């Protein structure tokens, strides 16, 4: 009832589009575009990302410029950034401005207020669901992916169709959908993912991997390969996405069936307190303070995390074991 | 160290082998020995399957006959019920054989002596690293996959070989490996997978769609959409596989690198000690009575866990969905 | 709206009825089935049940033959032996009949998973609300009784109307009624009542005889009289059923109204904790699976805490008393 | 294994050293350096130690002169300021230079990340285990300290002999030694004793005075004698460091040699604790997040504390006998 399988693109026809930040997002984003009849031009700071941009034959001007020359104008930087960068070279040139449409690949600034444009431009948000890595893939398989989509300020009454003509120009539909919401939700949902499921998941893993090892006298080729060096996971999800989370069960032995049933439902309450406690910390807005404070201070967590789970067991391992495999 | 990529194929050879039990595994593995020159009869009861196997040019005979005929012989029917069907018709057919080879998919029946055979004959074990499904996908693709081999039994003195000659027939090697090691481990690892971080998983998932639909007012089909309606979970996998679980975030944002680490360090605790309580009550054996009991009573907690799952709004709402995509 | 006070009994005549299981309920049911001008044969093994069917002018023919003569057939044996009773003299001439009506007293076996039959049969469920022993009175007062109804399969598209003219046939109804509903529900409560506020009952009873013999120094038969010897449970439970279980308690002192509100108000959060403890256990499995191992085994903790119960104290006493009373 | 207890001068012989930071140690270190015939120049901000430096005989020049004119520097600044002053001012000068060494007194920026540089320059450190104030006294008595050192980045092939030299150079060896290790284990160690038995040595003390005072109505000027205002800690750790922490007690009479190792071993657990707790802080990159922070909000915490440590009733009664004895 909320959603799109197809759309137009023509109100993008005529207008320059233009995408600040070529990174893991801006590179996909901007290649689709090109590749849809939609001439784009390049933003950026003078750094290796500039070079590339310059490289794959695109008009890498300077942001501000970027800004001037374009009617629309994609906001694809790290979500940590797009402040200082926004009233210092955004803000201004917007002043300007009075047809101008601006987009996000996430609610994050704008939810909890570090960025609040005037009535005078279109405010919409246009998220993918997936890593960017995982896109390239899917588009050299004519297919196409999910988003979601929202709109916080509407200058011109057409936000929704310049959302839905921006799914369409780079990739999305046709071969996926677009949901509407907030930008609330959007953002919510995002953290909830990045903070209860996967960290969880990664967490049991290296648990069993020590455990095994250390009061098992179990050989770390084996754990490893039965955990996750093996593709198993990747079947598994895929046969998710295709049949069902649970449907898929049937592939699996009755024994497989039964333990995951019953543990499931004995350890229900355990995560669910999990994740209320997580959701309630993010609803708040706890969560973007610690997070622009740990850049202000200049990411010591994040050097350190990075140093202790790079230079565990595991990982040493794991690294001997890819290399015997080939595996880069 | 304890690897192997590439075996011999010939002692095979001249032999007759004996698939009992044409399911998820025996279907596969009984296709790819036929595919390597292999000539591969079937053993089953009188069902659904006995009919599929004699339809895909298979001299399905009995279970006693595919034995008699065989010298090798493979036990690929549910890890519940080859204890009632072993002493009844292999146990007796065994003591006239005297050069035989036996194997298993897994180390769970005899690890925890439910199957105990005699001095003559030789007792092996190979078991992959995936469910059936997602290896005719690999197979489809020149592609190979992990196992597990091991000996309880050598009575020819020809174990290993044996083992390995049967690995590369049925398609693991070359293009994946092989690792030795006890039953123990085996079984060990493969129920603490099933234990451990597969039903955490669901449960967190699950928990984070209650919570955002009835305490933060979400629609239902963004919710799912997130979680696992799409194929994200799939592409992160393949990239662990790939390149490596820590290494692989780089291609995310690094919000997301923050918060996962963050919160996979906080809880780590508490999983651990999951991890803990299950491998005991596995080391000691009481999952397997658990389990052998839950047969002879007749399944009924199975029954009842299968229909609540599926009969959860989460599971209602995944039905309008993926009809609402053409997913089946 | 989901209720009936009368129906028909005609679709019944011209077929044969079989009742298997001449107990508690098989005695009474077929009693009465007779004297509503329905022939009924009764199918029983070869013990002391089947000398008083074929002593009560009962064709008491074996089981799989009244199954071949019969064209309805009610599974009233316990609830713990019908399924290797099931498939052993069952299935086998289920699998030769077309045209068959399957009957239970009860949704335990079929709503757990243990009896699932093919599509060929309509199978139902019709259960009274009485212990059988207070249904020949109720049929010696011209009166009916409640029961519940449900069905599981509808081969014929006629279920329903099977189902109310067995409810006619055995004496619920007129005089009662009788209600839908799944196997489940009817499951569920059944136990909830024989595990909730049945035991509680009788253990609060059992303690108030202990404490006040024991240290109040208090004479048994006083103890007895007061709290079950007397029939004042009896009068207390008939004027709920007549008048309503609150307004009941006019009847009663103001000094008993206000001890019993207060004291129900102060302790209802325990019993509620404990009731859904109960029902949790329940509506998993769980309990089916502790019941069918305790037939598997023997029947040990049944044997033991019979013994216990009467071997107590109270027991022995209530004895002595009942016999100065003349009661047996 | 890792030691050295005299090296080689000449690498710095014919350079030119720049100290950034005149203050504790930059005033001592230069002086020495200086003394060691060593042509060292003085580079530092406009104030009262621009004064100082100017006056005692060195060419203050401004920072970045002082980088330009200089082949080593030392970074002789607070571990909360050298970072705004290190791309501004250094970094900049850096990307001209190719040759340069570069020094710390401590493992803080660069162990969590707040400083990298880049491939072109040698990273070193060289740390002391003194305030400063208690070298110039050591200097004073033809002795030595020790120091620890370590490389991060080894630019020429030369890095130890450099850090070798310049410990000879500012007076460390000969006299003491010096030991080779990461930069994380001097910052882990260094902020270790800063967080855990000095801070419990100085509140014990203080419980010892407000108990003794406020309970058994003692005498302030008693309590300040035997705690601390007298000079036996001073005797003790002297002959800890000469003799052994435990050896040192055959100086003490028996019933303090008693008391102490019977409450030492009756109370490691709990500092246990606390220590773990705190390295933990530590290792993980916490502390340095919340005391950047504390720098950019303006020291707060800091202000408050040092007020309420002056204006606590011990402060003034040792402010009132400090005074009595002529002591400053
Ligand atoms: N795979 C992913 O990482 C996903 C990202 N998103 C969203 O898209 C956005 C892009 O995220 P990523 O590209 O992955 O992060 P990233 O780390 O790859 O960002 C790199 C880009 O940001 C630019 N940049 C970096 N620092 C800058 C600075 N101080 N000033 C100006 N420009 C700077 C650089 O030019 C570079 O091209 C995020 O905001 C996120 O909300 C949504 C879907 C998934
Ligand atoms: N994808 C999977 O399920 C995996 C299975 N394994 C191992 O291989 C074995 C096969 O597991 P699955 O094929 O998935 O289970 P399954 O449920 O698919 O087993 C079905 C097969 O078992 C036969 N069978 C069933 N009941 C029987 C009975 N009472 N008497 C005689 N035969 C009966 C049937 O002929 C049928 O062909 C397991 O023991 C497991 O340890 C190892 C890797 C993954
Ligand atoms: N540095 C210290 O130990 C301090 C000691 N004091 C006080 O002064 C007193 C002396 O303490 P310390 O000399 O350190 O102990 P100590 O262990 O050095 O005592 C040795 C002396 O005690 C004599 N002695 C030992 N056992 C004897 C015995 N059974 N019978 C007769 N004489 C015996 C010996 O002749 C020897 O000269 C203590 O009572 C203490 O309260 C006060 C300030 C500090
Ligand atoms: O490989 C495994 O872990 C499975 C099993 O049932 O043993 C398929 C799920
Ligand atoms: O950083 C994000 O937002 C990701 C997401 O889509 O959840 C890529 C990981
Ligand atoms: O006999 C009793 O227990 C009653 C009383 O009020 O005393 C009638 C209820
Ligand atoms: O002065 C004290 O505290 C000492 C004693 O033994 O009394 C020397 C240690
Ligand atoms: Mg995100
Ligand atoms: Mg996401
Ligand atoms: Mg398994
Ligand atoms: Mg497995
Ligand atoms: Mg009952
Ligand atoms: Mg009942
Ligand atoms: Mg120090
Ligand atoms: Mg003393």
């Amino acid at each position: 009832d909320k959603t799109v399988l197809d759309a137009n693109l023509d109100p993008l026809k005529g207008k320059t589009i233009g995408v600040i930040g070529y990174g893991n997002q801006g590179r996909v984003q901007a290649t689709i575009m090109r590749e849809n009849g939609l001439n784009v031009i390049v933003g950026n700071v003078k750094d290796k990302y500039y070079e590339l941009a310059k490289k794959e034959g695109f008009e890498v001007y300077e942001i501000d410029e970027a800004v001037r020359r374009s009617d629309v104008a994609l906001l694809l930087i790290p979500d940590e950034v797009m402040k200082e960068v926004y009233e210092k070279k955004i803000a201004p040139v917007l002043q300007g401005k009075k047809e101008f449409v601006l987009d996000f690949a996430s609610g994050y600034n704008v939810a909890f207020g570090l960025i609040r444009p005037p009535k005078s431009v279109d405010t919409i948000m246009v998220a993918p669901r997936m890593v960017g890595e995982g896109i390239m893939d899917l588009h050299k398989q004519g297919k196409g992916y999910p988003v979601l989509l929202g709109v916080k300020q509407d200058a011109s009454g057409k936000a929704w169709d310049y959302a839905k003509a921006i799914a369409k120009g780079i990739g999305a539909i046709p071969g996926g959908i677009a949901v509407i919401s907030s930008f609330e939700e959007e953002a919510l949902l995002d953290l909830m993912s990045e903070h209860t499921w996967v960290p969880i998941l990664f967490g049991a893993i290296k648990a069993c991997y020590d455990i095994a090892v250390k009061e098992y006298g179990v050989s770390p080729e084996a754990a490893l390969l039965e955990f996750y060096a093996s593709g198993e996971l990747a079947e598994i999800a895929r046969l998710i996405a295709e049949e069902g989370i649970f449907n898929q069960m049937v592939h699996h032995s009755t024994t497989s069936q039964y333990g995951t049933l019953t543990r499931m439902f004995k350890y229900y309450d355990v995560v669910r307190r999990i994740v209320e406690n997580e959701a309630k910390y993010i609803w708040d807005g706890s969560f973007a303070k610690e997070w622009s404070l740990e850049q202000q201070a200049g990411y010591p967590v994040f050097y350190r995390l990075w140093e202790l789970a790079t230079q565990s067991e595991m990982a040493k391992a794991e690294k001997e074991l890819y290399k015997l495999l080939g595996r880069k």
